[PDB]
């Protein structure tokens, strides 16, 4: 009834098999027979999918009062983040502590992150037994995991939280992280081990970033640049409220894990697919060399961004393994489509995926076929044509006709997205710089991609070859 049901085998379990494994997959076979409009019932919940720019246009530009984002995720979010921050508040709230964020990422901040960022991965490099030698193997995930828990800490947490990843961060974050598996999904409340293992360590995280706090309000002092000392003074609500260090606490644990688990998984899959291509890294390589110089000169805020093939590698690579495949809000009131005679109930929830649009025939030619080249035609970290509103929070580019959407449209929009593109350019550039990548004898191809966690990484344990250039 209403948008066409899809016709499973079971009840309670549906498709969930067949999302859980292949989202997209999935979502290609139901759009071969169903169209544009399926509802899938994973679990509990009935989760309405609309596809196309238009279905992405109608959820993430859904009216406010429609859809709600924050009673899909809130219980299973809130429990790892903490209270009043993010989704454990309404949706006005989250407009402000974006803008606080936002606040704190302006360019002045993000040229300071850059030399810092280098001086991890290079400090890494150098240090870590990942890297020992001219030439070897290792952990993709895991070596790459280190380093952007490294350079997110050290130039977004700042000093004291980088210092405390040497002790007792790294055991917290791991305990913290057993949250965020969709099977807390449901039972976030549950009582299992690992969710009581998550509680403890949310609460530790919590003291410990408000002791960080205190002490520099002992000291009543400043240095450079961290999203900590910018909470601080950016604490004014438009009521006329500081924010408190509880919430500033629990917003540096949300932007420590939301960074981590973006930034891991797509730095991943750059290390991946330049290992498969071993052309395009070495064009990469030249590109430093053409545009720096034959003495290449350290890298800047400046200089990234001329690096045009680098943002290139990054935006085909978010194309096709965005960490993220499921965007879902919780339906308020009936709503109807613009144009069918559907009607989609408060019963339901609505599911929109950009990366179906991003790997559509129609919208990308050759779509599963990872190219830099195809990009040609534009680039853009900021990007298009469409309108901008503001919700409470800079101004956002809410455009929907474009087909590709890692970071998202709408009031919810990513935040973190230059950030983002400045931490995994540096990375990238940097370890472009040190080394070159193959895949072991007879391995071809990637890995494939794991959908069972809330975001999205390679299947397995993945190692590649390093060669060191000099
Ligand atoms: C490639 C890396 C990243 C990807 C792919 C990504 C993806 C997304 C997406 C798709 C959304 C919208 C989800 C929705 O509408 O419900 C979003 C929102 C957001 N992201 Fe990210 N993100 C990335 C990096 C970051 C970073 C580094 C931060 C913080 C430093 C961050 C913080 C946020 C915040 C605060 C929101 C707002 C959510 C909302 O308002 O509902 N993200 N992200
Ligand atoms: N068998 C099986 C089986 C397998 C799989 C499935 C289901 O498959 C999936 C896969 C992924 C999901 C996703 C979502 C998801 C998570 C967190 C968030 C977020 F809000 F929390 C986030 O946007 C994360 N983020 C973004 N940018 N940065 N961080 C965020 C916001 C603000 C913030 F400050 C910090 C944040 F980090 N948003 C969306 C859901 C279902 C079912 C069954």
């Amino acid at each position: 009834k209403t948008p066409p049901v899809v016709f499973h085998w079971f009840p309670f379990i549906g498709s969930t098999i067949s999302y859980g494994i292949d989202p997209y997959k999935f979502f290609f076979d139901c759009r071969a027979k169903y169209g544009d409009i399926f509802t899938f019932i994973l679990l509990g919940k009935k989760t309405t999918v609309y596809l196309g720019t238009k279905g992405n246009d109608f959820i993430l530009n859904g009216k406010l009062r429609d859809v709600c984002a924050e009673e899909v995720y809130s219980p299973l979010t809130t429990p790892v983040f903490g209270r009043h921050v993010v989704y454990d508040c309404p949706n006005a709230k989250l407009m402000e502590q974006k803008k606080f964020v936002k606040y704190g990422l302006t360019s002045d901040a993000l040229r300071s992150y850059v030399p810092l960022i280098t001086d991890e991965v290079e400090s890494f490099v150098k240090n870590s037994p990942a890297f020992q030698g001219h030439k070897g193997v290792f952990d993709v995930c895991k070596t790459i995991a280190e380093i952007t828990i490294y350079t997110a800490s050290r130039s977004l947490q700042g000093k004291e939280v980088r210092s405390k990843f040497d002790s007792t961060f790294a055991e917290l974050y791991h305990n913290l992280d057993m949250g965020f598996a969709p099977i807390n999904f449901m039972l976030p409340w549950a009582p299992l081990p690992h969710n009581r293992k998550r509680d403890a360590a949310q609460r530790k995280l919590t003291e410990t970033y408000m002791e960080i706090i205190k002490a520099r309000r002992q000291a009543g002092s400043k240095k450079d640049s961290e999203d900590m000392v910018w909470n601080l003074m950016s604490c004014v609500y438009k009521n006329g409220t500081p924010v408190p260090d509880e919430e500033i606490a629990h917003m540096m644990i949300a932007l420590l894990m939301a960074g981590q688990h973006s930034s891991s998984s797509t730095a991943s899959w750059i290390v991946l697919r330049l290992a498969t291509r071993p052309d395009i890294m070495e064009e990469l390589y030249q590109e430093q060399i053409r545009v720096l110089g034959s003495d290449l000169p350290p890298l800047t805020y400046d200089n990234l961004q001329k690096l045009d093939l680098h943002a290139k590698v990054i935006k085909e690579t978010l194309r096709l393994h965005a960490p993220i495949h499921s965007i879902i809000r919780a339906v308020k009131n009936p709503m109807a489509v613009d144009g069918t005679s559907y009607v989609i109930p408060t019963s339901h929830n609505v599911l929109s995926s950009p990366g179906v649009t991003a790997r559509s025939e129609e919208h990308f030619p050759n779509p599963l076929e990872w190219n830099p080249h195809r990009w040609d035609e534009n680039i853009a970290a900021s990007a298009e044509d469409d309108e901008k509103v503001d919700y409470g929070y800079g101004l956002v580019s809410k455009g929907t006709n474009s087909p590709y959407l890692p970071f998202g449209a709408g009031r919810h929009r990513c935040i973190g997205e230059q950030f983002a593109y400045l931490q995994l350019g540096t990375i990238t550039a940097v370890l472009v710089r040190l080394f070159r990548f193959r895949n072991l004898p007879g391995v071809d191809g990637i890995p494939d991609t794991d959908y069972s966690s809330l975001f999205s990484k390679p299947l397995g344990r993945s190692f590649v070859e390093f060669e060191k250039r000099h």
